[PDB]
C-alpha cells in the first residue's frame, strides 16, 4: 500500500545495513517487530508476507506460497544467499498494543549471532504510501 511496499523496502534496507556494517556473515537469526497500524493489520494480511519476501531480497518494483514455505521449513533465505532458522513465534511479532514514538507505522528489525547476542537493531517507519525512513532520518 504501503502496508506492503514500505515494509518490503525497509526489509531491503535492513539487508543492505547488514552488509554496510559487515554483520551479514555473523547473522544467524533475525527478528521483526511491528507496531501501531502495521501490527493491527494481523497475521496473513500483507505486511508479514511483504517483509519476509523483502528479507530474501525481493523488491517492490508468489509472495504468499513463499511465506508458507518459510514458515513450513523454518528457513529464511537471508538476502539471497544464506538460509537461517526462522520461527514465526519468536521472530515475527505483531505488537498491536504498542506504538513507536515518531509514527504509527513503525517496525524494528534485529539481527543476532549464533550465541544469542544482538548484533544490530534498526527502526524504520513506512510513511506513505511507500517511502521509508530510519528513526534517525525521520525529522529531516
Ligand atoms: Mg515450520
Amino acid at each position: 500500500s504501503s502496508h506492503t511496499v514500505g515494509p518490503m523496502l525497509a526489509a531491503n534496507a535492513f539487508l543492505q545495513l547488514l552488509e554496510q556494517k559487515n554483520l551479514f556473515d555473523k547473522t544467524q537469526r533475525v527478528k521483526v517487530e511491528l507496531y501501531g497500524s502495521l501490527a493491527l493489520t494481523g497475521k496473513g494480511h500483507g505486511t508479514d508476507k511483504a517483509i519476509l519476501n523483502g528479507l530474501e531480497n525481493k523488491a517492490p518494483e508468489s509472495m504468499i506460497p513463499r511465506m508458507h514455505e518459510i514458515l513450513d521449513s523454518n528457513l529464511l533465505n537471508l538476502a539471497g544467499k544464506k538460509e537461517i532458522p526462522f520461527h514465526e513465534a519468536t521472530d515475527f511479532l505483531f505488537l498491536q498494543k504498542e506504538l513507536l514514538p515518531k509514527h504509527s507505522n513503525g517496525m524494528r528489525f534485529s539481527a543476532f549471532d549464533g550465541n544469542a547476542n544482538l548484533l544490530i537493531e534498526q527502526v524504520y517507519y513506512s510513511i506513505g504510501g511507500g517511502f521509508i525512513t530510519t528513526e534517525e532520518d525521520f525529522d529531516k
